[PDB]
């Protein structure tokens, strides 16, 4: 008897993350997993409402001082969980 069928696909429920290192805001990057420095990497808010990684961003701004989603000043709101 052959097998039965599979592939489950996927969508796009997954937004607002962070494009710098393409990775869950919500979680560690690339960069601090590997290093496990999540506890340092916490989510940092936008005036143009966008979150990001603290850690991140700071590297980002070193190239372009501007959101990589809105391409706007970037201007820190608020930091945290
Ligand atoms: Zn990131
Ligand atoms: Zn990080
Ligand atoms: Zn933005």
């Amino acid at each position: 008897g052959s097998s039965g069928s599979s592939g489950m696909w996927s969508w796009d429920v997954e937004c607002d993350t962070c494009a710098i290192c393409r990775v869950q805001v919500m979680d560690a990057c690339l960069r601090c997993q590997a290093e496990n420095k999540q506890e340092d990497c916490v989510v940092v808010w936008g005036e143009c409402n966008h979150s990001f990684h603290n850690c991140c961003m700071s590297l980002w701004v070193k190239q372009n001082n501007r959101c990589p989603l809105c391409q706007q000043d970037w201007v820190v709101q608020r930091i945290g969980k």
